[PDB]
């Protein structure tokens, strides 16, 4: 619902947001045809969102966003992960391999030169109106001949939006040379780290620094050591005078993927398959690994990122459940459909009514099947770390079966087994693991639908998971290194063929793959129904307060700096503040460690010009902002257009969201310019990196 | 900040009507006529409760009343789960062992009990701390037959301020208090284990009594004649709510506190007391719980134990959570050394040698006290068979009259009882191996009960196997090694039996650290009657309040919420929108009554709810509380009954030694929820009509 608008949209919202407190011109925060704020706005390593900070190309974003280029220039005698990095001149800015930002140089409505082209129709059934292969013969098309060549660090690319009835053409500009300028150390990057993953209050200073280098002439070039630093069209000035209870915020950056024109059944589905399912089979994943682990510290070393990982869209899925359960997400979607079927039938338009019937329709056929590819994906395939056992190859089999080519192909094997059976893998763990998740896994999965070698508890094993399992591991050439040893002496074909970790392996992922195969036909029919049922709901009640889903391309959002009351009694406030930090402080569990200079400038009270009028350092705040995944990185900016924070976060009661925008619960979680500009200062010393930004009082 | 005496009204008068009190100080409390303290009485030992009829009906918490409701429940009638509600005054159930008892007067008899004391001669004597004695100046003081003379009353004076004063309280006694009225489980303990010490709280803690006596209204044990009591002063019943920053007030029966510790007693409080219940009773807490969820039967068999335990697991996080950040040592350490630089300069030089006596007392009990609690949380508590049967010397003096028969049915009956229903030997031997392990680690060998020396020198060091040995070996290692004892038994069996040398070894170590430790308790006490009577010397008896000693007290504060954390604000007041967010109908703790739920849903709040049209459960107080309050009457400004106490926050537990003013909270049960339930749940209107609710 609030949104996450087109650039073209800020136009038609301008007096909206001029009423909640916007102050800057319109032209200044986005101008198609000049410079303006969006120019300072980048897309940071494809996915992230990212801002530059200074004339001579500073960019930053998220601690959780430069952590590989972090972590790719840490060793032991520079743990720079660990300790935080800060480059005291530019020359000491560590270059990244495989790195890029996106400038959006310019955004183009295409709608009628595409439509006229889609009018073409071979087959009114076609999806070239969603293929990006289709589209992208569209902007070359428009682009001209050899457009790469005449404008090098340039590219083109057309998206739809609104379900295929709005085209985008948006011309990038893309920079390779991305140098890692600056990092807090992990402590405070990412202080709660998993335990206040998706929370609010967040104590978080989720931020790392980067510079854009380029040729003499501020064009895009790869790394080279005579790159200089860009010196850009715009960047951010950053707002020293923090925020307030009620204050406007805005944000641009690149949201991935919203479903706010889902239908009432496709909500239903939401919950009772995908939701369900993944909660309830990553619950029983979860409990048997940490039993294990809080039963042995080796296996808790282990298995504690693999644990973590299986968590972050757990606790996704129970969000958004919680909304669809308590936040009227359903009857929210059933009204919207009913409302476009009334206007549809008094405009005497029975279309609409038709594509809702249509989306009804799929989901009720599909059903079965994907509560079964659902099953054997969070079950198994994501379940059960030996279902990635290795399976032999049809050339590998070939080769075992008179040449040096048995050699090579048993090496090849040997690194997919030392690979699963890694240093991290427990076969106990996951032979408990794979027990747990069967069991549920064949109570809900009838005999005629198992992977053709689950048939074996019930036909072989009489029932016994846990017999079944055992004996996987004792006939496996890959239930132990003793046992691959022994294959590898003397490898027959035979032996593979008949290897129940292969047969367990290759049954499921064949399951799975024709399970794929079997739902992705039902997507279509859903595609094109929503290019019907968006159209009329845009015919209806305009594209005004109906934005278009998010697809990874440059949107803005406005709100304001405010908290919100988790359930009865309480209420969580718009902003934290280093005293929350020092609160959490744990020595003995890493997650809620404090870098010891940080607590000393708490001690000292060494906020400078950083702290609030009341003398308590900011850390974090919250606002009525309307993001998702994507937006990490994003600007957080002041109703002047100023610098106030990077979004990094969004608490868990708002992860329904997506669907359903949530006034009363759904916050964006930004870390303060102040703390990041405090920990600069006062914790890496890099005065440089302050003294380039624009600091206004 | 405090708790104060009844005498203490007076002096405090102003500084509460200055705080929004608007009753007249004679209506709340009269030395010598009628008041509102007439209506509060100690329920049960323990608990606080307050009439509230002139047909003696009396409110308190339902967790105060629980063991009544469930003496009182079968499978065909299960008023614990179902909750009870009497439809006639014939109906109401009696109780054995219950009572009541009202605070008829007090008065200050210090002048009298130091008299008395000025002929006892041994500087060194306890006596002024003796109940016995006590009590034989109690009895001198009422007369030769006073209980006679004034039946169903009787007299009882107790040391305050560290024995530098002393009141005599003249207290009437009632035994015949029938249960009338109880919610159900779900509604009377909601947040049940899970919610203990926590703000915000949903759970309708109230259950409803009635006191009887004989015709006269004097104190009768059961009878079938009995008539309910007519009291001369009952509570009336407020539905006008509360309100941010309102005037309450609380009397009832703080038991203990320690706003007099040094800070030598602070500090060791923190690294002996709560460091060893706290990583002792996690070690046990974890391995019961790892078994109570493998196992379902286990579940069934340990959830209680493992309650019980946590309760004060839960109380000693929430005290060294305070000694760790409010600032406790140093706060006892400033008020020592203001009395010392004041001693210095009047030249009386025994306020500094009482604080450097308990602080040397403090120091030289160190090792012992570590000892005594090492044991009494590690292994008497700890481990289930540290309390398995040891013989008694009858009983070896009959195994070897042929009353080896009688023996043997009294071992039996001990056997029985220790190995229950609710016993694993297997979750014994577990929770035993952890518990002994972190035991010897901490133990040295020349400090270890007889029978662990054991560990080392015959198994190695292999807790696992000695433990396995106690249980493979012992007539009380299972019901076929007990029976084939009880057919051939000899005394040599006992006496070799490696479970009864353990539970008896570790029995002698656990008393002779309590032996040699009881002697420093006696110059910490002789000094802190010194102590605190420089102290009030110093600074007077009006700031500084005496400790709680299971007397009747008063506290005023106001209605008010509090910030736990940063960024974090707990409200006031909690409403039934939070007791149906909490449901949760697959665990037994967040189960919603029906009634109740269709209640919120019909919206059926008659005159009890807000005027937002929210139906309030709890509110919260800034009140000093602690155990023994449980059932408090909370009054309004005018000392109408608007809630009753029934928990602290666990932010405010370290209240017993320093108050807490930015998190110490009294937590209360709105009475206007308490009628809600009675009403619309009970379908009690009997209840209500013999109230006086005033609009
Ligand atoms: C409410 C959530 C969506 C967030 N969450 C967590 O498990 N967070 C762990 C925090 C430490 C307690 C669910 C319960 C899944
Ligand atoms: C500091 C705490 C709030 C944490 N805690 C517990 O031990 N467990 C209670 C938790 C809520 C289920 C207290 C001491 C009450
Ligand atoms: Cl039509
Ligand atoms: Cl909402
Ligand atoms: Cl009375």
């Amino acid at each position: 619902d609030e949104g996450m608008w087109l650039m073209q949209q800020l136009g038609r919202k301008y007096a909206q947001m001029k009423e909640r407190g916007l102050k800057m011109k319109e032209y200044d925060l986005y101008n198609p045809n000049g410079t303006s704020l969006k120019d300072a706005v980048v897309l940071f390593d494809g996915g992230c969102t990212g801002e530059v900070v200074s004339d001579r190309g500073l960019v930053l974003t998220n601690h959780h966003c430069g952590y590989d280029m972090i972590q790719a220039h840490s060793t032991l005698e520079h743990n720079y992960l660990e300790n935080g990095f800060w480059a005291m001149r530019e020359a000491d800015e560590l270059p990244n391999k495989d790195i890029s930002v996106v400038f959006i140089d310019k955004i183009e409505d295409v709608t009628d030169y595409v439509k006229k082209e889609l009018k073409a129709i071979k087959d009114p059934n076609s999806m070239d109106y969603l293929s990006p292969k289709y589209l992208q013969k569209l902007a070359d098309k428009k682009a001209g001949k050899n457009f790469s060549a005449k404008n090098p660090g340039l590219s083109v690319e057309i998206k739809a939006f609104y379900g295929g009835n709005l085209y985008l053409m948006f011309t990038k500009k893309t920079y390779t040379d991305v140098r890692l300028v600056g990092a807090p150390p992990s402590s405070i990057g990412k202080f709660g780290a998993d335990t206040d993953n998706w929370i609010w209050p967040r104590h978080t200073g989720d931020f790392s620094i980067f510079r854009i280098y380029a040729d003499k002439n501020g064009n895009p070039a790869p790394y080279s050591e005579d790159n200089v630093p860009l010196k850009p069209k715009r960047f951010f000035n950053i707002s020293l005078g923090g925020v307030q209870e009620n204050d406007y915020a805005m944000i641009m950056g690149f949201p991935g993927t919203t479903h706010r024109y889902f239908t009432a059944s496709e909500v239903d589905e939401w919950k009772s398959i995908d939701n369900d399912i993944r909660i309830r089979m990553r619950d029983i994943r979860q409990g048997v690994m940490l039993r294990e682990m809080l039963a042995d510290p080796q296996i808790k070393i282990m298995y504690s990122a693999k644990y973590a990982a299986s968590q972050n869209a757990y606790k996704r899925a129970i969000g958004a459940n919680w909304a669809i359960k308590t936040r009227g997400l359903r009857q929210n979607k059933q009204a919207m459909q009913d409302r476009l079927i009334a206007w549809g039938a008094k405009q005497g338009t029975p279309r609409y009514e038709e594509a809702v019937h249509e989306i009804d329709a799929t989901v009720a056929k599909r059903a079965d099947l994907r509560r079964r590819y659902w099953m054997i994906e969070e079950g198994i395939i994501r379940g059960i770390e030996f279902a990635r056992s290795p399976i032999p190859t049809e050339d590998e089999t070939k080769a075992l079966q008179d040449a040096s080519a048995r050699k090579e192909a048993i090496d090849k094997i040997r690194t997919r087994y030392s690979k699963f059976a890694n240093k991290d893998y427990s076969a106990e763990v996951d032979k408990k693991v794979a027990v747990a998740m069967l069991t549920e896994y064949l109570k809900e999965i009838p005999y005629e639908n198992l992977p053709l070698h689950l048939r074996l508890v019930k036909d072989r094993f009489a029932g016994d998971v846990q017999a079944y399992v055992d004996d996987i591991f004792a006939r496996s050439v890959f239930g132990s290194e003793a046992q691959f040893d022994a294959f590898a002496a003397v490898p027959s074909v035979e032996k593979l063929a008949e290897d129940p970790m292969v047969l367990f392996a290759s049954s499921v992922f064949d399951e799975y793959r024709k399970l794929y195969n079997e739902l992705r036909p039902y997507d279509d029919p859903i595609l094109r129904a929503q290019r019907t049922y968006i159209a009329g709901l845009l015919e209806m009640d305009g594209d005004q307060d109906q934005f278009p889903d998010a697809n990874l391309t440059l949107r803005f959002t406005y709100g304001q700096v405010k908290g919100y009351s988790p359930r009865d009694n309480v209420y969580y406030g718009h902003q934290t503040t280093l005293d929350g930090v020092m609160e959490k402080e744990d020595p003995d569990n890493w997650e809620f460690v404090v870098d010891p200079k940080l607590k000393a400038v708490y001690e000292r009270k060494d906020f400078g010009r950083y702290a609030d009028r009341s003398g308590r350092m900011p850390v974090a705040f919250c606002a009525t902002t309307h993001t998702t995944g994507g937006n990490s990185g994003s600007p957080v900016m002041n109703a002047n257009g100023e610098l106030i924070g990077l979004n990094f976060d969004r608490n868990w009661e708002g992860v329904g969201g997506d669907i359903q925008y949530l006034a009363d619960y759904q916050r964006s979680i930004i870390v303060d310019i102040r703390y990041v500009l405090l920990v600069i200062d006062k914790v890496g010393g890099c005065q440089r990196l302050l003294d380039e930004m624009n600091i206004v009082p």
